């Protein structure tokens, strides 16, 4: 066997020409061949200004079209995403001209808005922008955009097990723990490279499905996936679909209750339909990350 | 003289319960007493949830800040180990709640990655699932993470002299052997106690450090032995250092060029400063183990 390890690393310097110069040539070929026999000419002049950008700047820029491409691809690239049967439907917000942890929570605040949607949830992606040199990454230290925290004298665990060191971090930056069972984790936010910020989620951007005492949010969101595409990295990428609703009876009413979609045989059927309906090693892919805080260098 | 073995062979059945429960109670007292006077109240929680889920599933389940104490102390106790002198310098992967040897290869290439750091060594440790009823064993076969083949008609020896019998295990196994001087022998990945299986390294993954013809790889990682704790085993829990200078002129010269870390006076001094700056039979225990394909019952 010969798989390919899913998880890309950092950089301390930017990736070399020799290297980057093949992927984009190999991207720019799989976006054009996608209009299969049309646009040679086209294909052929971005190849050239491609080519002129990376020996000149040293990297290059993706057009938004080419970005947008590059998501759905790297979605329908996904092997464990049972999604990818629609990865037409997919909305994408262009961030890659953020520069404060500041922006990238206003960035978060706006994809958490649109993609809840009072409940009837829209898949999208916010993508920050490309590493440079692999010293000014943007980075979300969450592993989901919203999750609860977790706390562990018995051994046992308040909370979200899954977040117990994660949630260590937030309380070490300074957050103020409360010790629910369903406390909301702030946003880590690491901008240009930087030391991370700490910003709490409004609290009414969160919608929450009561099933007891029993209660879960709406919206899954990847929050701390790479996405590559090109031989460009962008090592912040959040995205975010639908449950299933297999990740018990009472959740499945309850969601379906609220009107908080989920991924039933009617939604598999209606998101399929609207998928057919735009019809009218992998790359990209989104790969894992090393968690930030074994990695980063503190400024102080 | 009444040494102790330094091996720690196979089972058949779970430890019994009137030999597991001393020993977790040793180290809970090991654990708690690194408190000194703090958290009596909180050390006789945890004595007592460990007994009850010891007499209720036969076993127990360490937390994570215990398996993290339990990795360094057993770093500690390391006799021969010159880097135990900073053992606080150590990452730990939790992977205990691994299921396949694809699986396990995706931890590894994380590990290789993370602790190669594009020659800036760090120390880590991935811990797999503990032995259960010793019937369903993680194993990595290979003696380290990274190492080249040897091959023997003359008597001579073409690559490494020391992994003779196992590089003919991973043909025996299907891996295709070239018979250079420098071939990285294949991971072969045993899960749930399951036939092993045979995982190439991805290339890119594997750092080197050209010396003539002379070559050597960057990260030295024991893949093979065993961790004690708490009466716990985890027969799967590969570690990586960085190399000692000693293990000719040309290599010490060519590491440094290469900015590849080694334990020079200068690291010495630095590692050993940020050891102190953290602060602000002998268990646990490393173990060798008897080589796995002279004790595997092969499903087929
Ligand atoms: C619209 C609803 C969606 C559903 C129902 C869905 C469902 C899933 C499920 C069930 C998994 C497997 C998790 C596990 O292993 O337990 C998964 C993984 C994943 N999803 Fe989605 N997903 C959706 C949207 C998205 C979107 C919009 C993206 C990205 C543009 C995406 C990217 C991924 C990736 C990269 C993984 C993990 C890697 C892998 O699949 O091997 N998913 N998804
Ligand atoms: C950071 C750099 C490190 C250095 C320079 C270092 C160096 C060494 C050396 C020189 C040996 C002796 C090998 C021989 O006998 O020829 C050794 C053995 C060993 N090391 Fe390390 N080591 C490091 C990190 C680690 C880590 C991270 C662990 C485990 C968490 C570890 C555990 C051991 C064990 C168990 C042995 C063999 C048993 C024994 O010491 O008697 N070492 N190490
Ligand atoms: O913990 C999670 C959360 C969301 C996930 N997801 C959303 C869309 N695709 C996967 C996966 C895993
Ligand atoms: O053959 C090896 C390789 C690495 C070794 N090591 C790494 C860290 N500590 C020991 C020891 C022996």
């Amino acid at each position: 066997m010969n798989p390919k390890s899913l998880t890309r690393g950092p950089r301390d310097k930017p990736t070399p020409l020799e290297e980057l110069l093949p992927h984009a040539i190999e991207f720019i070929n799989q976006y054009y061949g996608s209009f299969k026999e049309a646009k040679i000419e086209e294909h052929l002049a971005r190849l050239e200004a491609v080519t002129k950008e990376i020996e000149t700047t040293g990297t290059y820029q993706l057009t938004l079209d080419e970005l947008i491409f590059a998501t759905k691809m790297a979605w329908r690239n996904a092997p464990r995403c049972i999604g990818r049967i629609q990865w037409s439907n997919l909305q994408v917000f262009d961030a890659r001209n953020c520069s404060t942890a500041q922006e990238m929570f206003q960035h978060i605040c706006r994809h958490i808005l649109y993609a809840t949607n009072n409940g009837n949830i829209r898949s999208a992606i916010t993508v920050f922008p490309q590493r440079s040199d692999g010293k000014h990454d943007f980075r979300l230290w969450n592993s989901q955009l919203i999750r609860y925290a977790g706390y562990q004298p018995d051994g046992t665990i308040r909370g979200d097990a899954a977040t117990l060191e994660f949630t260590q971090l937030c309380i070490d930056l300074g957050w103020k723990p409360r010790y629910g069972r369903f406390d909301v984790l702030p946003l880590v936010l690491q901008a240009d490279g930087q030391d991370p910020e700490v910003f709490e989620i409004p609290p009414d951007l969160v919608l929450e499905v009561t099933m007891l005492g029993l209660k879960w949010y709406a919206l899954p969101a990847v929050a701390n996936m790479l996405l590559e595409v090109g031989g460009l990295e962008f090592p912040a990428c959040p995205f975010n679909g639908w449950y299933m609703g297999t990740e018990n009876v009472a959740v499945l009413h309850s969601f379906q209750k609220q009107n908080v979609t989920i991924m039933d045989h009617h939604t598999a059927s209606e998101s399929f339909m609207k998928h057919m309906q735009n019809e009218y090693v992998l790359s990209p892919f989104y790969y894992y990350q090393i968690e930030p805080w074994k990695t980063h260098i503190w400024q102080n």
